């Protein structure tokens, strides 16, 4: 099984767009036989499995997601199935090369301590940053809100991509605070010999 594309994430600044490209039986065809015709576009796509779903970033030629997300699995693309090109299951991050027709999003570079999570359903979500790879929520939010977006993107202010959205700090159900890989540790990985 493939992951396939399934929708994307339209990014219009302060807010965004959940726009579906396929319903669950393309989806299951196109993770099943690991090839897609539809030519993608944009930055944030919509990732799914035969079981799961979530949110995929594309960062300096890579589309990023969460190894709890997509394993070890090959994408779906026009030529066939894709092989991953990064995966590092102790980082919870995996890569294959982006899409054709995609772009990337701009690593951030402006130290902007005010982030916003985009999730899969085109919410924004604000939050402070604390470390190195931790935003603290304005507002707590159900777990159930933020769940299906592992994937998907932390942005600055000016639309840089800081980081890429991993895991919820949760108790008893809410959200307080976001872990992501931060953009320099995917240069690290495409640094790492
Ligand atoms: C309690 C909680 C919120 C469920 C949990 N919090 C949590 O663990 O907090 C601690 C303390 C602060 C950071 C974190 O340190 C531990 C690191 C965990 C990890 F992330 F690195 C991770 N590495 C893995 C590597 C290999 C195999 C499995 C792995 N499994 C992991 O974590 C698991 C999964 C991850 C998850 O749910 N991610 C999200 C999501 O949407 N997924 S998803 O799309 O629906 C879906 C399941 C389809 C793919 C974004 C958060 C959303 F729901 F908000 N988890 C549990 C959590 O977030
Ligand atoms: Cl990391
Ligand atoms: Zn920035």
């Amino acid at each position: 099984g493939s992951v396939a594309i399934v929708g994307r994430i339209i990014l219009s600044g302060d807010t965004a767009y959940a726009q579906q490209t396929r319903g669950e039986e393309g989806a299951q065809e196109v993770s099943q036989t690991g090839r897609d015709k539809n030519e993608a576009e944009g930055e944030v796509q919509v990732l799914s499995t035969a079981t799961q779903t979530f949110l995929g970033t594309c960062i300096n030629g890579v589309m990023w997601t969460v190894f709890h997300g997509a394993g070890a699995k090959t994408l779906a693309g026009p030529k066939g199935p894709v092989v991953q090109m990064y995966t590092n299951v102790d980082k919870d991050l995996v890569g294959w090369p982006t899409p054709p027709g995609t772009r990337s999003l701009t690593p951030c570079t402006c130290g902007s301590a005010d982030l916003y999570l985009v999730t899969r359903h085109a919410d924004v979500v604000p939050a402070r940053r604390r470390g190195d790879t931790r935003a603290s929520l304005l507002s707590p939010r159900p777990i159930s809100y933020l769940k299906g977006s592992s994937g998907g993107p932390v942005m600055c202010p000016s639309g840089h991509v800081v980081g890429v959205f991993r895991a919820a700090v949760c108790t008893r159900g809410v959200a307080k605070a976001l872990d992501f890989i931060p953009v320099e540790n995917l240069e690290t990985t495409m640094r790492s010999p």
